[PDB]
């Protein structure tokens, strides 16, 4: 047994402790340096001798963690708490998490290939016609790009039944084991459920309970923004589809999920005649090509004195599709080996406007691994777990600006007409608010279920009136206890939270906010750039330094001023489409809200042989 892998003899002593914890960071970089280096390669080189190698990296990770974690469960967790410095008690507390290793190996692999399962189902999930049809539709392209584009109701209808069919109903018998298993191993470890530990990771002893306040203090926005596409689908679809006053249809928001509102901006864009503004065009006429994108994001950064990339990451990222033609995961992501050493992107990238802004995110992500890579590797994650995404954001906001892409030299002149930005504020305000109360409510949801508020049969019940009352949806079809829409969205079977998403978007305007503010900037806040105030940029540094070791509402005070999450900021970057849509609702007598909630469409005339009519 390698003395790398596992932990030696310590007392429960502070300075035990302490060695303990400078020997779980020695060793431990080494073994996530292993198993991210196989990922890179099979996600950078796409084929199934890479996959074997990811497989046998991650597997050896998880050894290590348990041969830690052993040992640290049954030395400190008598006294841990206790230990002084808030820094110790950090890194204990998070090895000391063991979680599924818990349970004993026959639960184990009940409860590991079961996980394993619950994927399969979702990922192979398949809808098909009711006829012999060659082929059937999976999850993307046909079915997203199916229910994304298509606008015939019979249509798209029946395409969101089939999705939760298939990949609801299979997971529903499986996931009451999860439930048993998952909370069995988590008491183990000391939480009461499941729900209890992904609370846990926001050191807020009164998490949910902030969580509604801050929603009820953006509800404003998102009904004003709800009534306001309801109107709309109202004047395509038809009365018989929409009440005014009532829940909107759920297929009929643009995506499988009614996750994002952002496939129907066609519809409802305000002054319609203003074309947003693309530098694309003019991008390709100077030449520029995807290495030079990044290193104008370098420029950027340089301007805020951070960091300028290594030159490890150069060689390392892998910036585009490759000329070798190999396959690779295109899909951009940003890495961070814990290699001190380097850190890398992976873009695959293509010369458009969008993946211009796209680079300066992932950029921001490398900018923060950083900063700090200095602590030890069991902080070298986010203040909260949504930190992390807020910052990547905030520098994607300033740089989509005009007035940045001027000072770039994209642009020959800084229009300021305000039907351009509403027409844009408008687009962010269906792409990510109307995502709020879907985040809010899934794992809203979740925790009920974990929690026993939700036995059994109710998965059903209490996700549809969860997924009403916050959002304002009800579903296309009575839709009872056999089965289980939970299971439908990509989140659920695979065991992963979203409320990170859902406090990331607030925090990523409040730390936007506080930049503008430390760079002496006035007026319109969606004007704001924080390009070359270094002033701001040391501001910003001094949050992402800290990384994990403080606690993240104590470095949010020290930012922006507030102890905790707070809507005031978000709300004055939308404060003009704020202002114009309750122009626009007033005058259209919108009922703001959704009184009557238990009102919802007829089916179709010929459901389901009229699936196909043209009605465009
Ligand atoms: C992605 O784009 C990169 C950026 O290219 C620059 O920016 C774009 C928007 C255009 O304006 C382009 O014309 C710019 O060069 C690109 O890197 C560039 O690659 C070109 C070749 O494709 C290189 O051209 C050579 O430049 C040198 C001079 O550059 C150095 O010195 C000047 C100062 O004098 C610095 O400002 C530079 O930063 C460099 O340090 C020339 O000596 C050489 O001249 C040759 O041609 C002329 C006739 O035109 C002859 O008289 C000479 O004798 C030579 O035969 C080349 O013109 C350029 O160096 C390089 N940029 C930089 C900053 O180094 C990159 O290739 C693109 N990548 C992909 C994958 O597409
Ligand atoms: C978590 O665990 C890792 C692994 O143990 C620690 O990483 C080490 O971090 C230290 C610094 O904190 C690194 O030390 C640096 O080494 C450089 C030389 O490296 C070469 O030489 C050594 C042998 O001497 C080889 O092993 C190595 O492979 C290289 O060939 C120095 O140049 C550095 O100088 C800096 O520090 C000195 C003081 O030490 C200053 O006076 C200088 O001005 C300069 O700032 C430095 O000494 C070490 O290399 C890292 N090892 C690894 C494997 O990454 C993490 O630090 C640890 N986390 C915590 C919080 O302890
Ligand atoms: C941590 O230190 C402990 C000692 O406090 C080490 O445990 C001891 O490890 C040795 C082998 O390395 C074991 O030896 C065996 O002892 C039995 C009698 O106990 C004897 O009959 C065998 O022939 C053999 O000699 C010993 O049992 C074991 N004792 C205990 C209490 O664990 C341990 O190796 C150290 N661990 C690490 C990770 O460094
Ligand atoms: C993408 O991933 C694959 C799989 O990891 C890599 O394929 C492997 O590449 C090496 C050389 O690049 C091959 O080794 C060579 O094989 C020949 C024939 O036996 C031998 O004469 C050479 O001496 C050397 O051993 C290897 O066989 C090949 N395939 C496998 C399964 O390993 C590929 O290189 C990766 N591409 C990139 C760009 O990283
Ligand atoms: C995850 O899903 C797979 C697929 O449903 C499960 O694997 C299957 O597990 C069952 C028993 O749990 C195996 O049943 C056996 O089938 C053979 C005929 O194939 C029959 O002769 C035996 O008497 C028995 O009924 C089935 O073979 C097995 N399939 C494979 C490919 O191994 C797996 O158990 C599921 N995991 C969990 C935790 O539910
Ligand atoms: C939950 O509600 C679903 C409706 O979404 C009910 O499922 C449906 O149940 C009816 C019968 O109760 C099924 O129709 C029957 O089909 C056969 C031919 O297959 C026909 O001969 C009968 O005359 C009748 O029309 C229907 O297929 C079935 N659909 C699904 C998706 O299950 C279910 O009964 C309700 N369950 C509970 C516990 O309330
Ligand atoms: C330390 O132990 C004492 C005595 O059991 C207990 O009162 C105290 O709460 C513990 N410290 C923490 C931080 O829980
Ligand atoms: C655009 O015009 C408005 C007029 O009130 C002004 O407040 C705003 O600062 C202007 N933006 C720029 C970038 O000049
Ligand atoms: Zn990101």
């Amino acid at each position: 047994l390698d003395p790398g892998l596992q932990p030696g003899n310590f007392s429960a002593d502070e300075a035990g402790a302490q060695l303990f914890a400078q020997s779980y960071n020695s060793s431990a970089e080494q073994v996530l340096f292993q198993s991210v280096a196989a990922s890179w390669a099979h996600d950078t080189n796409i084929t199934a001798e890479n996959a074997r190698r990811q497989e046998e990296a991650a597997l050896l990770s998880q050894e290590f963690a348990e041969a830690w974690g052993q040992k640290a469960k049954e030395l400190y967790e008598p006294i841990w708490q206790n230990f002084t410095d808030p820094q110790l008690r950090r890194i204990i507390g998070a090895v000391r998490t063991l979680g599924s290793a818990n349970l004993p190996l026959a639960k184990r692999q009940q409860y590991n290939a079961l996980l394993s399962n619950m994927s399969r189902i979702y990922s192979t999930a398949k809808v098909c016609l009711p006829n012999k049809t060659a082929t059937c539709w999976s999850l993307d392209p046909d079915l997203t790009n199916i229910l994304a584009s298509s606008r015939s109701y019979a249509m798209l209808l029946f395409a969101w039944e089939g999705w939760h069919n298939a990949a609801g109903i299979p997971l529903k018998p499986l996931y009451e084991d999860f439930t048993a298993l998952s909370n069995e191993a988590y008491k183990q470890d000391g939480f009461t459920d499941t729900g209890a530990y992904w609370r846990s990771w926001y050191n807020s002893p009164t998490f949910e309970d902030d969580l509604e306040h801050l929603y009820q203090q953006l509800e404003p926005l998102y009904l004003n923004l709800h009534a306001f596409v309801r109107r709309a689908l109202h004047r395509r679809y038809g009365d018989r589809y929409i009440n005014l006053r009532g829940p909107i249809p759920a297929h009929l928001l643009g995506d499988m999920w009614a996750q994002s509102w952002e496939n129907i901006y066609d519809m409802v864009v305000p002054f319609p005649d203003k074309p947003n503004l693309d530098v694309t065009s003019t991008m390709l006429q100077q030449g520029w090509n995807a290495t030079h994108m990044f290193r104008v994001a370098e420029e950027f950064f340089t301007s805020l004195e951070l960091s300028p990339m290594p030159p490890e990451f150069w060689e390392g990222s892998m910036l585009e599709k490759p000329a070798d033609g190999r396959e690779v995961v295109c899909h951009a992501s940003a890495w961070d080996f814990y290699n001190r050493k380097d850190f890398r992107i992976k873009q695959c990238t293509r010369v458009t406007m969008d993946q211009l802004s796209t680079v300066h995110h992932e950029m921001g992500h490398i900018q923060y691994y950083l900063q700090y890579k200095d602590l030890p590797v069991s902080l070298r994650r986010g203040a909260n777990p949504g930190f992390h995404e807020a910052i990547g954001d905030v520098l994607a906001l300033s740089v989509s600006t005009p007035e940045h892409l001027h000072k770039i030299g994209l642009l020959d002149r800084v229009t300021n007409d305000t039907e351009s930005d509403i027409n844009y504020l408008l687009k962010m305000a269906l792409e990510k608010i109307a995502f709020l109360p879907f985040g809010y409510l899934v794992d809203q949801w979740r925790w009920g279920v974990f929690s026993g508020r939700t036995p059994p049969s109710r998965y059903n019940f209490d996700w549809w009136y969860l997924r009403t009352k916050y959002q304002g949806i009800c579903p296309p079809v009575t839709r009872n206890e056999t089965h289980f829409d939970a299971g439908a969205k990509f989140h659920v079977p695979n065991v992963t939270p979203y409320i990170r998403y859902f406090v990331s978007f607030v925090l990523q305007f409040q730390f936007h906010e506080a930049l503008c503010k430390e760079a002496g900037y006035e007026g319109p806040l969606h004007q704001c750039d924080i390009y070359r105030s270094t002033k701001a940029g040391a501001k910003l540094r001094k949050v992402l330094q800290a990384g994990s070791s403080r606690p993240w509402q104590e470095v949010l005070k020290d930012m922006v001023g507030l102890d905790a999450l707070d809507a005031q900021p978000l709300l004055k970057y939308f404060q003009l489409v704020t202002q114009w849509l309750q122009e626009q609702n007033q005058q259209n007598g919108e009922v703001l809200g959704w009184p009557e909630y238990q009102w919802h469409p007829p089916l179709p005339d010929n459901y389901p042989e009229g699936i196909d009519l043209v009605t465009d």
